[PDB]
Parts: structure tokens; sequence; C-alpha cells
């Protein structure tokens, strides 16, 4: 496989500590965060009790040159807790009083809405069909796949991007993946509630057209899926992605009816039967 | 009906705890939501209070084992409000603060950022007739309904995507709910404030071509409509959607002038007109 | 005027307190949002203070039954400020304490989030030409007017849209206000830097063919124009619009050259000329 | 050169301190940001006390009329650190402590969600090739360019602008700097996850048939690209912008492969290749 199912790629890649921080701060796991942010709330707050010490026994109720006396003062400064036991004196140490607190309060502020920030990533809650189908649709061939919303609240302005990649030799001689956009009946769906088959017709303007399960193997064919929505939960984008190979498409196949009848009689949605493809079978 | 007037679906659906955790925080109704963050604060404020009992007496002013006592330093350290009469002693119960202040600090942030996007949802303000119409405009019938700006602040790039929605029997024997594209005379107003006539002309490459109220209603034609448009008040994008069942095309309607004369002159936008249709009547 | 020279309306509009929060805290006037917020910050204080009195005699160092007292202790806890000469007595006025620590953390937080939303409303910083000519351009007669970017950052995307909307009469005798699009040379600038002319050509397909100065009055012609794009200082979409009336077309008229030499023989923009249009004069 | 190798104009500008306040806070260098917040922050606390000061001795442990004790009383009460030795005294100060930790909750808040923003600009992380290359492709002159996604998460709806500008000389006398769209054979990628080679094919329809380098560079010719994606490290969009020269143009050159062979026999992206141009030397 070219491409993952998820639609990522598998090619191996090659070719400063803050050069890149906002996007490692979003990207890296929540442990390497937990222990950045703390190890940074830790090393400001130590850096704030050299500062007091070095200004002499400028805290009150502070043993004279206690680094413990004048960190946990820095934390009660820093997170504004101010108990009052731990208490500054003198212009020098109400001066790093008033920088500390603006510190902790812009610094702490920053670093919460960085939690936020990647804790509210929105999904989009969409099931892609395990599978493709090639069948005929309104006396044409037509390659299938299809998606279904996993939530009750809608995606409006859905969009589906489907293109073939596959291995081709150039005029001149040159092999390259070519990226072909896939054509389909309705590739914007203005209110997605339930489910979705995306359909592309198999017409002389088609790049499958004349393909064989054989000739799609031959070129590595591959077929990549983007879904993309507004989410009416979120009130935001969202996006998914997925790839298909070759060995995915049912040749003939054609999807089951998803909406079942519930034993009161009522139309319900089964994604039971979201993956299943019906077949003709020969003796 | 399948689609209700709001647009969504009445399809019954089928087929862990924080599973998708931001999506139900922002779903959920308020008193749960309040609920959830309310006994997070307490529960955490009961956790930190254990902790500092199991160093022992490390709170001053406490009475010895309290957890009553406990609890409520918990809350003045993570609430950072320090009174100072419960007041940390030793390594144990300072290291312990420090702890506390961060979780509190970064916690109640992010679940104040949450309220905020539980409370800034935008919404477009936008009026839909309570029908459609179909009669004759530029000597060809027309499909139409209208949409009108409840609000003072205008809607920049407003589109409208009206579909219909009914039951087909395919090549193959196949009995299904398609959707067609209605083709608009103007799909999208570049600055939308007053009052909007949308208009689909029925011409022979029209889904509804030949179309009469008793064949709609043999194939449960609903029209489907959605609005999207960027609103200055909010400085953010906004839609609405609705749906029309086939009982709400008046044949043969048109829409009554919303631009009403004022006893000064005036030329004044009345919304008590908008669900107003004039049909002639035969005897 | 129909249209305002910003592209509002003058048409006057007619046809609960709460039923519209967001939008109203967003377009209410400053002095108005500080009251509202001022005023609620005061009104949560005194029934607090009022809570902590029907307690009885639960905070320390306070008056027994002033509100002053009760006020203040509130002020100090709400805010988390904790000086602590007036401290909670019992478990009823820490139970308090708790609820209001946390009322303030939250609402206070959210308060401030909406003041950012108000301060941060991006402009677009376009100027639009004080008129619009009609002159030939690559042998044929085009609408044009003129844009220029007031800042040193770059608008990517940058698109217009506009439209004449001039009174009508229908096939069936109905007189109405319509909007046509006017097909432009380039309504989308990839890279928007300093100065941009747009122009309509106005040939058989324009609706201001064979339109004189004269034919527009008498439709009571007006062309609206709609600016949008990405702006880069803001990393933040951005709009701007703009409304000519039929004596804003200068018949015959150039714009001159915004390119200017310095005196260092550089090349400068001079948007002192950006409202300079060339007119030939008869005898 | 007109245009910059980032995009950007050459252009000399010509043609209030809070006229554009939301901009300069998001566009002036860290340590002019830095200096005006804490100057601010200053500047309100030595108001505050002044305002304490005029009430007379209203501070207790404060020495009367002392500025520096009423500054430091200030801080601790607009920073909510409230110690407790400097405390106020009667209802004056008490309405001041009321109405100072409001504005430094609210402000304080406000300037830290500033510096959030001006350090949460995505980058879109995208390497340009050095060169633009005109070779044959599918037996036809093609101009290219390539683009390379620098990191390990995807770029969603990847589109590229490609525009020629030239000076030109219009049917009526006037000299010009025209912006040509160049026609891709793909200018949408729905998921950019390694390398995209852009292409424009030069047939009579583009801009650019028939010129030879000479020509380019007495138009004085120069190409202007414009990428936009949605990115997924950042759950944003991002853009670049590049410029090419004339003399930037490599005529009969294609671009080298840029997936390379690791010693363990796997396929890689190296990109160390993706500035090689291949080129035909004659005798
Ligand atoms: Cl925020
Ligand atoms: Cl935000
Ligand atoms: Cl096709
Ligand atoms: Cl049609
Ligand atoms: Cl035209
Ligand atoms: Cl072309
Ligand atoms: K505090
Ligand atoms: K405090
Ligand atoms: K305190
Ligand atoms: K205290
Ligand atoms: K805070
Ligand atoms: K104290």
């Amino acid at each position: 496989r070219i491409l993952n199912s998820d639609g990522s790629s598998n090619i191996t890649r090659l070719g400063g500590w803050l050069d890149d921080h906002y996007h490692d701060l979003l990207t890296v796991s929540w442990p390497v965060f937990i222990t950045l942010i703390t190890g940074l709330y830790l090393v400001t707050n130590a850096l704030f009790a050299l500062a007091y010490l070095a200004c002499g026994d400028v805290i009150e109720n502070a043993r004279p040159g206690s680094f413990t006396d004048a960190f946990f003062f820095s934390v009660q400064t820093m997170a504004t807790i101010g108990y009052g036991k731990l208490i500054p004196i003198g212009p020098l140490a109400n001066t790093l009083v008033t920088l500390e607190a603006l510190c902790g309060m812009l610094g702490l502020a920053v670093a919460a809405r960085l939690i936020y920030a990647r804790f509210t990533r929105p999904t989009a809650g969409v099931l892609f069909s395990s599978r493709m189908v090639i069948s005929d649709f309104e006396g044409k061939p037509t390659l299938m796949m299809r998606l279904a919303n996993l939530r009750i609240e809608q995606i409006i302005e859905a969009d589906v991007h489907l293109v073939l990649v596959r291995s081709e030799i150039s005029q001149e001689g040159m092999v390259f993946r070519r990226f072909h956009d896939l054509t389909l009946t309705r590739s914007r769906l203005p209110i997605f509630s339930l489910s979705w088959t995306v359909m592309h017709p198999i017409d002389h303007h088609s790049p499958i057209y004349g393909e064989t399960d054989e000739t799609l193997r031959n070129s590595h064919s591959e077929f990549l899926v983007l879904f993309t929505g507004h989410h009416e939960a979120f009130a935001q984008n969202v996006h998914a992605r997925h790839a298909y190979s070759c060995d995915e498409i049912i040749w003939g196949g054609h999807f089951v009816d998803v909406f079942t009848t519930l034993p009161d009689g009522r139309r319900a949605l089964d994604l039971g039967k979201f993956h299943e493809i019906a077949q003709h079978h020969h003796h």
C-alpha cells in the first residue's frame, strides 16, 4: 500500500529547539506537553526564588538564605494566592512581586489557552464504507462508496473529493504517480444527516474507462477520499480522509439499503448494514 | 413528513463515557453541563483535601484529621483566594499547594473557555417564508420562496442551496430518495440586508418540469433550503436550514410586496406582509 | 439614494430582554456594555452579601448585620483577593465562599473574553475610489472603479463582487429592484498589496449595454461593491462594502496612474492621486 | 525586481495614536508589545495609588502619604494577590478595591489573550522550488514549479494560484503591469503530504505562448505563486506566497525525482533533491 486506509502516506522522510514552537506545542503528546508546562512553571518560580535571595532577606517569616521559603513565596505570588505568612519587605522584593504577578497572570493564561486548543479539536464523526463497489446505475457502470454521519447533529455544506492515484509512463518515458480527479454525480450535499452514497459514472471521460480489476492492480491504482463539512455540534468545520486499494473494490457489488424496519414498523437507520454489499454468485 | 420544517431528518437511529468529550461538553444541556463542572470542581478539592490529610497535620489553624478544614483550605488554594487563616506547613503541603494552584488556574480557565463557547453560538436571524409559490416570472413558470434578515446588521456573501428530495425507481428497479439540485436565478447575494426572493425557473432541465401538485405528492416530494452567510454583527459565518413539503407550495400564487408606506409617506419594510401570498380565485 | 455610500440600506424597519443576548452584547455601545458588566458584577456581590447575612454573623472582623462588610467580603472572595481581615466562619459561609469563587472565576473569565471579542474586530483598511469611470479599454467601453490597500500587510485571495441595482418592470407588470451581477475581467486577485482597478467590459451581455447617463437615472441605477479577503496582519478574513449612485459615474473618464516618482527618482505609491480622474473637455 | 522572492512588493508608500489599535498590537515587535503592556500595567497601578492617596490614609500598615506603599497595595489588589499586610479602610478604599479588582481581572485577561494571538500564528511549512522549468510534458511545452510539505501532518484542500505579471502597452497607448492567471493542469490537491509539481501547459490560450527568455525579460515578466490550505497540525488554514523573476526559469529543464532509495532498499523523500533540475548540454 502506497497510502494507508486513513489517507496518509507511508513514505519515509529525510533531507533548533524552539524553531516550530506552536506546532510542537499542539502535536506533542499529553505527558510531554504536561512535563513542558509544569517544568516551565517550576523553573520560573525557581528563577524568582533566586532573585528574591539575591536582594538578601526580603521575605518576612522566611528562614534567611532558604531557597525553599523563597520558592514557596514565589509560588504564592505567581499564582496570586498570597496567604500572608511570607510577605515582601522593601522596594526590591515589592518590585519583583509586581513583575512576578504580571508574568504568572500572563503566562498561566497563555498555557491554559493552549490546553483548550489541544482539547477542542473537532472530529467529523463520519464512517466510510470498508469497500467501494462497481455496478450499473442509470444504465452506466458506476464507482461507489458511502459515508454516514455517526452523530445526531448535521453537517452542512458536506463536500466529497474522490481521486484516483496510479503509476503511469509519460510520453517522454517518465514513470510517476498521477492524481486523477474522479467526477462525481453529486460532490456537494448541503445538509448531511444520515447516509450518503457517492457515485462516479465510468464514462469515456473517466480515467477508469475500460479498466478491469487486473489493469487497476498493474498501475497500483488507489482511491483517495476527502470529506469536508461544517458541523453543527461544534459550529466548526470538520474533515475526514480515507483510502481504498485495488483489492477493496467489489466488482459487480451493490450497497445494501441501511434504512431498516423497527419492531413497531418504524423506519430506522441501521449502521450494521452500512458495510454490507450484495453480489451475484455464478456456478 | 420525511424532513421536519427545520430541515432535520425524522429517521430513528441505531446500529465509553469520555469517547466524545468535546462534542458532549457542547451539546449537553446547561443544568447537566453545570452539574459536570461544579461536580468536577468539588471532586478535585475533595482529592486534594485527602492528600493534605495523608501528609498529617500540615494545615495551620485546621482541626487535626478534619476533612472539612482540609477541603476549605483546598478551595482557598485552588481558587487562589488565600485568606491566610488556613496556611500550609512543611515541604509536603507547600508542594501540594504548588501542584493545586497550577491545576486550578489551568482547569478553571479551560472550564470558563468552554462556557464562552457554549454561550457564543451565532444565530443567522433569517426568516424563511411559511410557503413556496409556483407562478410565471419572465414568461416561464418559476418556483419561489423568500428570506428576510431579522436584524439591522448585514449578511455578506449570502448563499442559498435549494434541493428537491423525492422517491424514485431506478432503471434496475431500485426505490430510493433522490436529491436534485434546483438551479436558482441567483444563488449568491453579496450583501443581504432586507428581503430576498429565491427563484427556480421550471424549464425542460428542471426536475419539476411537467410536474403537478398530484405528481409531487406521489413521489413524496420535499424541498430542502440551506442558507449560509457571514454575519457582520458576529464577524462570524452563520447558516439556517428549512424544509417544505408538497402541501406547502401555493400553485399560481405570488408573494406580496414587503415594502410598505409609513404614515409620513416613507418606504418601510413590513415583515407582517412576509408570509402573504396573492392568488386568483375562480368561480 | 436607496443604498448609502457604505453599502447599507436606508429602508425603515418594522413588522424579551435576553432573547438575542450574544448579538446585543457585541453590537451594544461601549458605555452600555460597561454598565451591564459592572452592574452585573455589583448585583452578584450584593446577592452573596445578603446570602452571608441570611446565615447570621459568619464573617470574622465584620460588624454584625452590616451589608457593607458582607459586600466587601464578597468582592474579596469573588475576585479571589482574600486579604484575610474579613474571613468566613463555619460550614455555611465556607460553602458560599466555595460557590462564589467558582461563579467569579467563571463569570469574570467569560466577561473578559467578550471584551476581547468586541475589541478584536478586524478592519479591511481598503480605500474605494470616490467614483467609477466608463471609458474604452482594449477597444470596448468598460466600467471601472478602484481599491487600494491602506496597510503594509497583504490581503490574500482578494475578491470583488460588483452588482447593478435598478428599478424594473416585469413581463406581468411588476415594478421591482433587480440585482444584476456585473462580470469582471478579474474578480480574484491572489495577492493584493497596492492598487487594484476593477473592470466590467460593457458588451452585449452587460446589463448596462446601450445604457446612457440618462437611462441609468430613469431606472435609479446603483452599483454595489463587496470586497472580501484574508488579511495577513490579522491572520483573519476581512471585507469592505461600497455603493455608487448614477451621478458618481464619470462618463469618458480614466483613472490617473497612482505610481508617482519620488525626488530620488524612486517609484512610489501616491494615494493622493487615487481619486484623480482624467477627462477630455470639448468646446 | 518588482516583486520580492516572498511575493511582497518593493514599491515605496505615501499619500492618531490609537486609530488602528488592534492591527498595531499584532504587528508591533515583541520588545515594543511588552513595553506597552508592562507600561500600561504600571501606569494603571500608579493611577489607583494616587486615587487611594486622594482619599487620605485609607491603607492599613502604609506610611501616610507614601506613593510606594499605595502602589504596592494597588499591585496586590489589581493582581488579586492580597497578602493582607496592606489592607483597605473605610467605604472609599473598599469601593476603589472593588473597581480595581474588576479592571485588573478584565484588562489582564485581555492582555493575555492578545499575547496568545501573537504567539499562535500558523506557518504553512511549505518549500517552494528555487526555480521554475519549461519543458515538454504530454507532448506540449509546460511551465512548472514545485512545493513540498516540510512537516509530517497533512494539508487538506491545498490550492495553488499562479499568475504572470508583465508590463504591457494598451490599445490606447497605456503602459501598465498586467496580471494574467496561468491555468494549471491541477490547481487543487485534496490531500497534500509530500511533493507537488504544478504545471501550466503553454498552449495557444497561454499568455506565455510563443514567448522566449528574451521576450519575457523585455516585458519584465514575473511569476507570482499563492499556496493556501487547511493544516491538520494547527486545525487552521495556512498560506504561503512566492515570486520568480525571468532569470529563475530554466528553459528545457526538468525536476529530478525526490523519491530516493534508503540503504534498506526503502523508498524515501529526499528534499536534498527538491531544487535539483536536469538539463541537456549542447556542444
Ligand atoms: Cl480565549
Ligand atoms: Cl478564542
Ligand atoms: Cl468522467
Ligand atoms: Cl434547470
Ligand atoms: Cl457581460
Ligand atoms: Cl491556457
Ligand atoms: K487570586
Ligand atoms: K489571593
Ligand atoms: K490572599
Ligand atoms: K492573606
Ligand atoms: K485568572
Ligand atoms: K493575613
